């Protein structure tokens, strides 16, 4: 009863020390360059905790959703840009996994649950960026084939990533929300290119690229899900991603909050280890407590997910903004409490604050999501 | 997982009802003119729920801790004052139950169950609060039975409730925390008194006395637990009775977002419902996240609770001060959100902000839960 | 420079000692009974801060807006529902001061810069009441005069007021704020009368109760400035009262540091933390209060914007300090034995009355994006 | 007309003169100060050729000799553009107080003229590796070496170091302490490794090592023994330059996320449009503005030197840097992925902002003076 099973604490300890081991000295050097985390990929890998989510019929770990954000957690704790890894394959995958076609799942799904490929997963663009119901990349039919046109941003894992499940307008005049559909895009594809790697604040490693449709033609079996469903997918996407979000989030504080401690029972100034003074204390209390508070919602909204129960929007949502929110507040103030040493790069505190923004930022601005809470509310 | 069982989930149902027309409209008179909540009291024992906690062995409910927590919190949701009728049963009964001794257990709880007699618990000190194994309240053994004297002061029912589970040293010089020993106290022993109650803020309708002890012959079996070991028993309790404060807190914060939630979406101002507002949406929605992590943190920690956990101190802390704290927030923003009507006791919401203040203050102030926290953050 | 001149700190001495010892010991019991503080009406009028704003002009102490609202926060340090009085008085004379011809302020300001009569002000409406644009209190003229029909709410001071300045519409076309004007109605005067005080949070003891018009006939040198302007002149005086709610909120959260302070000496680092916060924010609040104070005396462009920004900010920071104050004293704290819990309380409605501090959160934002 | 609480007119004839300083010759460079972590040559250079280098010198010495409002002032407008650059007024008045509040005419004279006409930059040598907060207990020995003294030990966190080019540091004379001008050239003066940190990347945080510096007897700076008297009080009047450092960044970050939410659309309606966004720009403005006012108040507080000087300096330091702090992560959240990405500034006035609330006194040590400036 509102606890893990002890199996994700097996899973927790596995990840954990996967996280410990390849992936931490791989985070500092990850975010100085802002090139990939690839030793965590392939440590990730190795331990078929790269992906998870994906179901057994595909080589897929099987794991419940708490248990995926679980892993998103314990990599986030060390390293945000790592810990996108299996989150943004969950998030590439799920309108694949949620609405593909039994053969375009059968197609897909197994080479990530096998490693082969990472997912992306293009529905923002640059003039509609959380307006996603009015977006511009265009599939037009060609053939059996779809002909993409347009512009995906903010794109996680971009240029490392396969497979790019994009969404595209199949009907410009049709009801809103029932003109998109989902195409798996290839690397391979002519036409499909990348932007620039962003300059970016935190997540400095896992690439965010936009990406560019040039009359990208592609066969009709990409197709994933219906014709038109692409927004209805796209939802359950959110609702269901989202939590990965928060999840990373209490990760990012997680990592933050252990280098807090730490420091505070080293140190001392004035004579005393910084941990004793009860200022201090309340400090890491609040940190703890809410970090505690956020972990505990993404979970139920985990727990909401895999149960695909009704309020998956709310939760999702106020697990991710809460989530996020409380990184930013938690990590600043692990930067806070390291003093001098948490504003210098040698510390992960510094990394892990520039890290912990975007969870309020990407997939949803929290204020998209505080516009979804309230939508949810007014029922 | 992170479910409150479809048990539990009836449980909150029923008490939800019985709350809803019981108990809520009394409890704007409960709490103007000071009044014990009879009508909660008597609805709930009608219904067991005025102290499901209680052992199935002696006629209660056997309502698992996470049960109990929903209770306090559906009936504090429309009376905080009436939560305390469970909460303040289950905190007084708890030293009865973790060591009492089987008879005395079985002559107190069957009182309780059925709803005859009411407890409270008598462990604070006017004097030294926060530092109990200083306390002054003393019990001489004197043939079979002893002689108490001294102060237990801030003690939430007292006048109403019957039996009183109060801790004396019993050692001037025993050890430390081993020199304390528990007492059931009745509303009959001579010497005996209560001070006048006190013009409390919030939570007005439940009594809270001053204990006087002027050499109050009490038996020896109104011992429970071994002599000494009381403290420890004692600091269990608090462990456990601070998650029930704590969803006392979030049943506050619910009945003051509720309420809000109701007059946001049909009064209106400039001539749209003020809930099209997207920042009366921002703050509503923040209300409901604060909120529900509070509650989703009251579970875990109730869940805590029952497994008797090792972090259950902290996690119990921890969704004390973060439930309370949020309640605050929450009950501040609805007095907000209601304006010059919210200011008006006309609407509940302004007592509700009244009272998830002393839910940060009794039952441990958050600071003394900010202390316990980064305490067992500093292992 | 950036600090009281030495004559309002003269001013702060002298109010602090008229609200500690004549004001203080009452605030308990004003606000216990919910009743109006007597004891400090009679005392701020013997010491000439019942509304030191008037103009000399009238008998008045001719104190400026800083001067005014440090009165309002020595009060409201000791008794938010007494800090009111000068405060409403202020409120209620500012559109009879700011747009009034010398006839109708020679009438009024005398009587309440002497203290016979206390000002409330008619503006807020049960139906339209951040809406004040759009409001339903009708006066159409009847000869030279004008009647009224209609309901002012949330009138503070009201039930013992003698003198109303009351804005009513009095031409439904045109644009709405610019077709609303106000006039001065008396509580003898025939037909208007009062709801029940309201049942209030905190500030129990300055009654807070509607006002009914029922055809009250009000002459027609009550005009309050050219008709039709009264939208102007409204949130010409909300400008100016702002800050004096930023003022208040600084006083009751001043009140709640000094007991919680207090307290702190009388029975660790982290309650001085606390402590720090509290008093840095309210410090903020203050000096944000006294910077808009000053804004509004030599009428700045942004008055708008620094009223709203001192108003909210302050009462913001009163709510979480009284909150805080509760706190540091504990159990003591949520007993009315102490005044923190009806400081706590009294804080509360500053995010409130006089523009929710969602409202001024807009006006500011409005001036953000002109 | 009455000038109270508010900045004077000339104040503000500096600022509009501050602000087209920063802009046209401070501001294009902030970018690549911070993206290189390269000190602002070029904001020095117009600092400089602008009477902005430490315009709180006296008059005597050839400064505009700049009240601290005036002297604030510029640090914010410097700040609101490039926190890096407004270090320059900001560290040069941290390691000039010493001099100032206690050092001799001599000693004055020496140094002072050299910062004012723009030559030279100071740095300010107080905390260490083991007693940074606890200036009583550091173990940077200052021995009497006949008239002149030799210097051991190891000073930290410096700001503009082995870039400034007097560091008066300041070490114990019997274990206490003393003040003194340690030149960039003085024999065996060296600097540690630089900082790379997460924001003022441009003005450099080096370690300052000393293995047997002499020095001169004249580079002493007060009272032998009693620099403490004047450390108290270089911290009591420098705070509300840090927390004007705030003010400026967080003016600066509330800026441009204005810009973003004005000339961008979401949803079809302006961004800004979205009464969401709107509270959040006015909950920015007003704190900001708040700390912007005790900034203002707690420098006029340091010019006059008032007995609470203590708190509302450590406040309006503590208080403006916590509030950039907060104004910067909603002024990145408000450009979104936009305002994520270094191509907008918003970005680096966050991790600028984040500095402010922890040098030269964690906010928590500012608090700490807060709380014993309470219980007076």
């Amino acid at each position: 009863l509102y606890r893990p099973t002890e199996e994700h604490e097996a899973l927790r300890e596995a990840i954990r020390s996967v996280a410990e081991d390849k992936i931490a000295p791989h985070a500092a050097d990850v975010d100085e360059q802002s090139r990939f985390p690839q030793e965590a990929y392939e440590a990730l890998r190795a331990s078929d905790f790269h992906a998870p989510h994906v179901a057994e019929e595909y080589g897929g770990v099987g794991a419940d959703a708490l248990a995926t954000c679980i892993v998103i957690e314990e990599i986030a704790r060390v390293c945000a840009s790592s810990s996108l890894i299996p989150a943004v394959n969950k998030l590439g995958s799920m309108p694949l996994i949620l609405s593909g076609s039994d053969e375009v799942k059968q197609r897909y799904l197994p080479e990530l649950a096998s490693g082969e490929a990472m997912f992306s997963y293009g529905l923002s663009e640059r003039e509609a960026g959380s307006d996603t119901a009015s977006m511009r990349t265009r599939a037009v039919r060609d053939g059996d084939d779809w002909i993409l046109n347009g512009q995906k941003s903010w794109i996680t894992n971009a240029g490392i990533s396969k497979y790019y499940t994009v969404m595209a307008v199949t009907d410009p005049d049709g009801p809103r929300g029932r003109n998109i559909s989902a195409f798996v895009v290839h690397i391979d594809d002519p036409g499909f290119s990348f932007g620039e790697p962003e300059r970016k604040l935190g997540i400095k490693g896992s690439p965010t690229r936009e990406l560019i449709f040039d009359n990208v033609r592609i066969p009709g079996d990409r197709l994933v899900g219906k014709v038109g469903e692409g927004l209805r997918t796209a939802l359950r996407t959110l609702d269901h991603t989202r939590v990965t979000i928060g999840a990373q989030a209490v990760g990012i504080a997680q990592g933050a909050l252990d280098y807090a401690l730490g420091y505070v029972k080293e140190r001392k100034q004035f004579g005393k280890a910084i941990a004793d003074f009860q200022g201090i204390q309340f400090m890491l209390a609040d940190m703890a407590m809410k970090l505690e508070a956020a972990r505990q919602m993404v979970y139920v909204a985990a727990a909401k997910s895999e149960r695909d129960d009704a309020d998956l929007s709310f939760y999702g949502a106020a697990a991710k903004c809460f989530a996020s929110d409380v990184a930013m507040e938690i990590t600043t103030d692990a930067v806070q409490l390291l003093g001098g040493y948490g504003y210098t790069r040698d510390y992960p505190v510094e990394r892990m604050m520039r890290d912990a923004k975007i969870t309020q930022i990407y997939e949803g601005t929290n204020q998209i999501q505080r516009v979804v809470m309230a939508r949810q509310l007014l029922k």
